[PDB]
């Protein structure tokens, strides 16, 4: 049993794929390019 205490300072644009920030929303979209049509496996709890 293990407690939270995961994750210091969390940027607003964040991927769900992999899991990366990035300064703008832009360049997130961009990242998002290597799992678009690629492997895509969403998550199961969101
Ligand atoms: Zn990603």
């Amino acid at each position: 049993g293990s407690s939270g205490s995961s994750g210091t300072g969390e940027k607003p644009y964040k991927c769900n794929e992999c899991g990366k920030v990035f300064t703008q929303n832009s360049h997130l979209v961009r990242h998002r390019g290597i799992h678009t049509g690629e492997k895509p496996s969403g998550p199961s709890s969101g």
